């Protein structure tokens, strides 16, 4: 019931290079580091040599390790990894005590997948067994350890910007937020789906259907690095952005994402630039919340250079990291809801800051989702 100090600052990475976890797996005990992943459901490491991994999981050395006999080729963003099923113990050093026995993927060979310079070695998938790869009977890692363990069907996620963070496996803590937490439901259980009503540019509505925001889905990943948006909805998004911040004029190639900007140490001028407001359906009936980001959020730090963390997509609404870095995120699955608040750790200056407030009355919210 709170207050989880063994697993509180439990996650670590780099700057768009996403947030891993400290995961022993076989006995005796390998320790790899493995990225955070609420987009996929596949707990997939390393088993071979690659040039970019440190470390790497030796089945050999496993005396608990059992063969599936079964190969699997999933496909990712630029590349794919490619790897064999199997079985073995798993752990988390700074999560709860205990030790399941789960599926593991383990990566033979990967085309552009494993990042250069990156401390993870592997991936865990939190999402549900729809989207899990072969098919939805290989049992996704956190499905087993709540069959296997006590442990309550509910985990909470706290990304903090500049990089570390919390995943609390379990329960809900206080130390990582403040102000209230907001509810919305999910859609179905396959990715975390959920459901955006409207959406502001510092209180400027875009006035489009709300079935676009949501057009192929809406997903809350905490494996994407940026925000990303329909094309439709980016390029309304990107337009008013460019309207708010006039003061100063950045390169066409800016707003893409391929380009960098830059300002003088300290004198980032984060007042021309608009907050971000999404509005996510509620619990109760014509009822809704908004949530809000800074360009603390969207702007992401590589003199003091950024990169405007906001992409198009043809995939659907990914909230990725840079929504998920100013909140804290509960994944309350037993609940079949996921709940917001503001993050205790997100970054601000002193005149504005990240909020979660409602609630907002809307009617029609049901055909916002598509079909
Ligand atoms: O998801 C991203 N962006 C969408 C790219 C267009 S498909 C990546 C996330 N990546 C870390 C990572 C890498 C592998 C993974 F399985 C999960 C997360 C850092 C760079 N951006």
């Amino acid at each position: 019931r709170g207050s989880f100090v063994e697993m509180v600052d439990n996650l670590r990475g780099k700057s768009g290079q996403g947030y891993y976890v400290e995961m022993t797996v076989g006995s005796p005990p390998q320790t790899l580091n493995i990225l955070v992943d609420t987009g996929s459901s596949n707990f997939a490491v390393g088993a071979a040599p690659h040039p970019f991994l440190h470390r790497y999981y030796q089945r050999q050395l496993s005396s608990t390790y059992r063969d599936l006999r079964k190969g699997v080729y999933v496909p990712y963003c630029q590349g794919k990894w490619e790897g064999e099923l199997g079985t073995d113990l798993v752990s988390i050093p700074h999560g709860p005590n205990v030790t399941v026995r789960a599926n593991i993927a383990a990566i033979t060979e990967s085309d552009k997948f494993f990042i250069n310079g990156s401390n993870w070695e592997g991936i865990l998938g939190l999402a549900y067994a729809e989207i899990a790869r072969p098919d939805d009977s290989l049992e996704p890692f956190f499905d087993s350890l709540v069959k296997q363990t006590h442990v309550p069907n509910l985990f909470s996620l706290q990304l903090c910007g500049a990089v570390g963070g919390s995943m609390i496996i379990g329960g809900i803590d206080h130390s990582l937020y403040t102000g209230s937490l907001w509810y919305t439901p999910i859609r179905r259980e396959w990715y975390y789906e959920v459901i955006i009503v409207r959406v502001e540019i510092n209180g400027q509505d875009l006035k489009m259907d709300c079935k676009e925001y949501n057009y192929d889905k809406s997903i809350v990943d905490s494996g994407t690095t940026n925000l990303r948006l329909p094309k439709k909805v980016f390029e309304a998004a990107v337009k008013s952005i460019k309207a708010a911040s006039s003061t100063e004029k950045f390169p066409d190639g800016f707003w893409l994402g391929e380009q960098l900007v830059c300002w003088q140490a300290g004198t980032t001028p984060w007042n021309i630039f608009p907050v971000i407001s999404l509005y996510l359906m509620g619990e109760v009936t014509n009822q809704s919340f908004r949530i809000t980001i800074l360009p603390q959020q969207y702007l992401r730090p590589v003199d003091d250079c950024y990169k405007f963390a906001i992409s198009q997509s043809s995939t659907g609404t990914v909230m990725g990291a840079v929504i998920m870095e100013g909140f804290y995120v509960v994944f309350d699955r037993a609940r079949k809801r996921i709940g917001f608040a503001v993050s205790a750790c997100h970054v601000h200056d002193e005149f504005r800051t990240a909020a979660v407030e409602g609630p907002f009355v809307t009617l029609d919210m049901e055909d916002c989702g598509y079909n």
